[PDB]
């Protein structure tokens, strides 16, 4: 395994990413490409929450799949996450491609995870990125690669669902209100979803998730949902690992199996190997 | 995440260690001290097999764990693995020590796991390390340190119990039949023992382990034992990950469960944090 | 000790950090928490010179605080200093909360230095970024931490005071005459400064730090000046280590207590553990 | 040999580069400072390519130089490659002054290599940077150093001369048709051009190539011009380092002495030791 | 290219190595296994020569090939260069078949460069290596892979033909006389060997160079051999890049075509890709 | 600055070296080649005190030289310290004088540190390594290199002389008792030496210093000794940065003052450039 941390400057706003790389197993007669994940973790567009940065990245490199985490654009300075953030995207993928070979990347198996403020960036994208249309407006064009589906953990899908609470936050994070809500960009061009959260989420009320998997059916895109039926916002493997220490209400037991039922859809859908 | 890669030059032969470690997470409010896992991988003390380093590792990092893979003394040159590979592992666990504070590494949970060849020298060292006479003779005095508990997976247990098929491997092993079977070598205080193997193992015989786990009962240690029904030698995770390209004998789904098995055995031992 | 070189992307216009970070003493029984310095080195807006930042960091992280680099903004281009030098600085000391946990950091204990040019950035950040409106001006809100105290060396304070020598020199620097001048910045929500020069400074008048004090006492801020009675511009260290070769003029005895002044004025602001 | 790979800063446009830095011979009782060469690959202003990269990089840094990749800017979102690429030059050459000391560099000898795509960069930046009119107007005052000497392979110097192919093409390049053609901005200022290309090249005309060289020629500007007979565009080394595997096309071997012609006339004009 | 710098433990007296891994170029839409010379300078067996080292390694790469540099045991404290430096040999081809997956290795294309000192090391390898009887004696079974051909410059043969001087010199390489002399060692089971010397050689008799080629056909060994007319000892590459400072004696135009002869010939053994 | 950690392997039993290199200030017009410290940390033989590594070596760094600190042979397994230690400081200054160039070192003013147990290898490498008796005995002979002083904090210096407590513990540091005592190997040869103690060292009783010292006057050797009136054992730098959290006997002002007291005494010596 190596670990890459690095600049990449191909958008507007130039941006950290944080690669771990599967290696080769030695003893292999023969070389194989592994699928992989990038990872926009949340922490509500003004901070990366380390809580869905590495724990994730390790569970899902224990599958047998590269992972990256994307620094997104942030609020900071007088900044707003929109437009650029969808452009990184568009970068990181890109840079991806450049790296195949160099990594066995298999460029027909890559996966974006979103959690929280993540899952916007994402669901957004998927969005986006599917529509000519919204893609050059957004200058996601002349990027190589695209990804093969999506995963959403509590995502934010709608900046008038709840979260964030006050006017004057909506606006930081973006005065551009035709992707306020990432429900309404769904088409029939949307990737493949694999979409979970809880329903007792106060922080990000669960119609999101279920707007975008509501928008999700009613354009046929394969798409699952888990709303599961207790815990809090933000509980990332909602185990031991990412528990807040004497936290208790980071437990949930239930919520737990989310990344095998994730493995298992991604098999399914042809996106990792089976066994 | 971080990958260290290093020699260790404080045992009569020097070896390489490949060191994970677990990063703190930044939203935590406070710092916590990750169980770190020693892996012996197998290789017929001809080679270290990739298959069972970190792909392993990699597994058990995600439950939240530190993990260091050990190159420990093979046949070659005229060199034979014993008495070396014990003190490498002694070693290792010292150097553990000396590395506690900067990667927060809980020294109270420090474990070792062992396949095949790899299962012989965390078996043996499980006996000899805790066994003052065989301590000293075998040069472990002065190493700080001590492991919590010990992991096999299809291990080698006794040389003339199969592997190696021929009197003259089993030599290159070792001159020294006082451990050619570790199973002779278990007393009371000996660290408890996770053991899985399956049944029909035609490279290393089920003996191996039923004898070890026969003798750390009629012996009191806490033990745990797993002999899946099916499946060759060398499963490793027994999964997509672990196959080899097209070699569907690599694959065992009921075997596959192993890893889970062998963290909530740790929980329970109150070796990795609860859930 | 680490060695960290990086670019920082959370501002307008990215920049280079070189971190210098302190190893936990692995054989104390605790980990304790260090104060940090971030050190903008001087170079007259067009460079940043070496003499006023590894030497100088190397001296400070000598007496136990990890130390920070800053490339700030120069004249290149067609590029001004202002506002983005500023904007550097508040992404620097939020990216080091980030980093806090894993490096140990005491994020109560931030200092700030800057010297020649370099002082300028950090005189004026320190009474930018203590007043809301001069922060929302330039740009600083949403930035995470704050930094306890500066210390300024032979600080550029105000360009029309001799520095620099032509009005074309000047516009160079910036094209906002609200900032030509640290010392009218100044106001009492102000973080404590430590501040040095030599009276003999031909290159950047004297008045520049003694203006800046004057309206330190004058907004009864906590402040120490020393002027030294010899000595030419641009001393860093005056002695040995950072004395161009050849050059007794860079030699100043006298001068060269001034990190010893500072040390111990750092322990009496309780920023420093005491001896 | 080190090899680092980062951002620079010091353009508006942020970028990456890759230097390959010589390492000083041990056994010399004395240092030596070594050339340094500066590659823009190509890739048809829409990626880097690789085949013009490294296997470049080492062949130079065989006889004795020290090189950098640039990542110059590309067209990637709605970007033109002008006129930032031309200060990512000036940033790098600026750069590399600040370098010189730690790695043995002789500013009096730095070399710019382009090729197709990455030829209009250095054929233009020679052409831009030596004429303080077009200094100005492109921003590159301020930075430190200069280029001694170009070499071109198969460069792009007129837009409108066969490539690209579409308009529309061209425009993505670029809204500046003022430097559409690098032939009509050569005057006496420009630095001595090594310049080679095949005379058969169906993707970038050979007048391409024979425009700059008569118009270098037209100003008097020390020259030398190499138009092999056959040869498909892009050879690169023109040999197995470079060849696409079982793509014939890529060899030639009477292209492929254009390394040793064009350090024999490095040699020639005192920028490169002699033997 | 990446640079490793890295202990093998592999053999009775560890050892370092420095290994330049070319890159897969990003542009092949297949991969390129490419061929590795394991390098082992001059330095009269006191030390490792730099000027047979990187530059060496340098030119080779740049004709597609990894290379790794092999310090190998050298007379210091009170040791002998023998049997250790076969051992360390025999442990580095076995490494290298352990990274050829990860790093693209042609094991089929493991060539060896000996240069004086180090030329003796290869040479005797060549000979013991090739012989199990020999390769018994000195412990070199059990290690994996084999090297293709041997390219020797300028080598130490035998250690009575002049080098070294005095009785007590040779004594301090070996007093196991058995391997003073590496013609003798000579069999029909040897690798195919280029072989350069200069015939004005007065630290080296051309004997040497004579006495290997000599035997090397009468056992049918395919072979090549260059006596270049003039030139000292030491010569390298015989041109600016090995030249000590100064010191005209280095160059020689003539015996610098040896890397190309070298080239050539290795493609002519299939060796290495041809053009 | 640059941190190096690495095994070196030319002696009996290889070892772990850190070096702390200094890097060339770019805006110096020449380059400077600075002193090298070697430090050998404490750890009564058992262990090496983090104490008296890296905070040591950053507050000699602070004046202006390199630094390497040497992880000498312990008492682990049933190895001994000696003779095997002497040999691993010839070596530790052997590769320095092979990393001069690269590093500008000073071969002339290569200085080691000796603490504690530590001075003791120190004391005794100044004895053996200054007289060919001993050294050949202890062969060090062949390794090139030679220091000009020696500097030793609370050293033990003969092992009969307090420390070790019991018999037992002496034998283990080692068997040969013809260097139980470093005063009685004191010659003038040897290099000169600063030494410090407190009079109140309880575990090693300050007659080993005396003795040292007393011994190095009576036959010449140019030498300063500092014996504080308080003072525990292990000061290091007696202050706050090497001070064990909450145990102000580590505290101690008087003593503090010694690394200032050491640099002005190498500054006589003319082993550090004078400011
Ligand atoms: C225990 C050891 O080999 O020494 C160190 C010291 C600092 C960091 C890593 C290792
Ligand atoms: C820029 C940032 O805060 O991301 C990280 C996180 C952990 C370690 C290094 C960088
Ligand atoms: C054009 C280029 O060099 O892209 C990269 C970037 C990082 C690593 C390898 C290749
Ligand atoms: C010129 C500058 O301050 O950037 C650096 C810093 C350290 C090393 C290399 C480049
Ligand atoms: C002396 C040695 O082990 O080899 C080298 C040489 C140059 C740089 C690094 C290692």
């Amino acid at each position: 395994m190596q670990v890459e941390q690095r600049t990449l400057n191909t958008a507007a706003h130039p941006f950290q990413i944080t690669a771990y790389w599967l290696d080769q197993i030695s003893d292999f007669e023969t070389a194989v490409d592994y699928p992989i994940m990038i990872i926009c973790p949340g922490g509500g567009f003004t901070y990366h929450s380390g809580r869905e940065e590495a724990p994730i990245a390790t569970r899902m490199m224990a599958a047998g799949m590269h992972t990256v985490v994307l620094n997104y654009q942030l609020i900071v300075g007088d900044q707003s996450v929109y437009p650029w953030a969808l452009q990184q995207l568009g970068a990181t993928i890109d840079w991806i491609t450049t790296q195949a070979s160099a990594h066995h990347v298999d460029c027909q198996r890559i996966i974006l995870a979103g959690f929280s403020a993540g899952g916007h960036v994402v669901a957004t994208y998927n969005g986006v990125a599917t529509q000519p249309e919204l893609r050059t407006r957004y200058h996601l064009d002349h990027y190589q690669g695209q990804h093969a589906a999506i995963i959403l953990g509590y995502p934010v899908i709608d900046l008038t669902a709840g979260f964030p609470t006050t006017s004057a936050a909506r606006n930081q994070i973006t005065t551009d209100a035709r992707l306020w809500a990432a429900q309404r960009l769904v088409t029939p061009a949307s990737k493949p979803a694999f979409v979970w959260q809880t329903a007792t989420d106060e922080s990000v009320p669960p119609i999101n998730s279920l707007k975008y998997v509501q928008a999700m059916l009613q354009h046929q895109v394969a798409t699952a949902y888990h709303l599961f039926g207790s815990g809090i916002h933000g509980l990332a493997l909602a185990n031991h690992v990412t528990q807040k220490p004497g936290k208790d209400k980071y437990l949930n037991d239930q919520a737990a199996i989310w990344p095998q039922l994730a493995l298992r859809w991604l098999q399914e859908q042809g996106l990792l190997a089976g066994n």
